[PDB]
């Protein structure tokens, strides 16, 4: 049941040491690749980072940026992050066996929308394969882009650490859908 | 049965029957989408279900006018693709589809647009599971459609999703092999 898959899927920010088989990641990318896209451009590109040194560099640049963000954040965002016990620390960037970086092709019509739609497919596929993920979005994408030698034609959309879930925290609530009809 | 099979089978539907699916089939898809992740768990999607024939007509005509101008002016890669596929500015699915599902994003929420499009991915798979078809329709100017439905300033129209039973839709277009790199470019 698709609803069961979607309902059960939750953020995973803590992963086991063991590396899942690459085939499970590739399966999820093949699922995502079947998604629609503006002018069927398929504007998604994937980079799987496994190198330990590289993961550490990515972790460090992101944590540096997050530190500044956490020092400056306020209001509703600050309150939410505080209540959920978030901090600038992102150990999963080093500890996840894979970092799946998802890029969009700048030139494609509705490229960014299309890649995010495909990320929806991707996350469901990872859940199907029993893997965990978090759509991590650091304050500064450019530093991470440079670390992996991103071509100028591509834009990093999200970093998805992927691994076996390790006693993840509970899914947050979902308010019921409240639809409107015809007009507001 | 794999998710891959569902994703693989799902394709654009621009040809709809007029027969009205039960509301619960559409609502099911929204319920699935609503389970999606979002920035700060804001759940920044809002759904407007348009069924009124006069209103669908207004939306269709405003979109068609915008498309007509677009087709007269578009050049380059998108023009080449539309031309080869013999697309035109006429949008009969905006009349034929029993539902136009207008999907909005809450502007104030962090990563609102990303989150809504992610949820749209869930939504399309759910519609496929229910045997419904759709197309993420993105007219050249959303502002005129927004005004037609009295969109509050807090919300941005992201996509118009005509939804209904497929009426022998055209085949899925090809997919290039997924492009995967390791560590660095
Ligand atoms: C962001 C986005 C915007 C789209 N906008 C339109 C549109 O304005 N008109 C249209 O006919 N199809 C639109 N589509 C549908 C695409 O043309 C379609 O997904 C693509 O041709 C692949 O179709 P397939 O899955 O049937 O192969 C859109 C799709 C996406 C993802
Ligand atoms: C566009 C987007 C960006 C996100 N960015 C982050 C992030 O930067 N850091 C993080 O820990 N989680 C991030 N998340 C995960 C959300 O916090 C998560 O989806 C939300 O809290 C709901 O989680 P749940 O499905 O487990 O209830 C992001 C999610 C989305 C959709
Ligand atoms: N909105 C126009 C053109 C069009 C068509 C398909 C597509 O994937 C994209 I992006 C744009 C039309 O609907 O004809
Ligand atoms: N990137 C920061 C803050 C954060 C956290 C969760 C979230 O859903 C969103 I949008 C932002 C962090 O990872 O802590
Ligand atoms: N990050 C952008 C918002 C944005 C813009 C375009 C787009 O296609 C999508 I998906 C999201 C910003 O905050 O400005
Ligand atoms: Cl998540
Ligand atoms: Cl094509
Ligand atoms: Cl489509
Ligand atoms: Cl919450
Ligand atoms: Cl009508
Ligand atoms: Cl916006
Ligand atoms: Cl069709």
């Amino acid at each position: 049941m698709l609803y069961d898959l979607a309902k059960k899927r939750k953020t995973v920010r803590r992963f086991k040491k063991e590396k899942p088989p690459l085939e499970d990641l590739i399966y999820s990318l093949k699922v995502a690749n079947e998604a629609p896209s503006g002018m069927n451009a398929q504007p998604w590109r994937f980079l799987i980072v496994e190198d330990e040194k590289l993961k550490g560099q990515i972790r460090r640049v992101c944590e540096r940026s997050e530190k500044t963000f956490y020092e400056n954040v306020r209001g509703r965002l600050k309150e939410w992050l505080d209540e959920k016990r978030f901090t600038w620390r992102k150990p999963f960037l080093k500890e996840a066996p894979y970092l799946l970086l998802v890029f969009s092709e700048k030139s494609a019509p509705y490229s960014r929308e299309s890649v995010w739609l495909a990320v929806g497919y991707l996350l469901l596929a990872l859940e199907e394969k029993g893997l965990g993920s978090v759509p991590y979005t650091p304050p500064d994408f450019r530093e991470v882009e440079k670390l992996v030698n991103t071509p100028s034609e591509l834009r990093l959309e999200v970093i998805l650490p992927v691994g076996y879930p390790d006693d993840p925290k509970p899914k947050y609530p979902r308010n019921e859908v409240i639809v409107r009809y015809n007009t507001f």
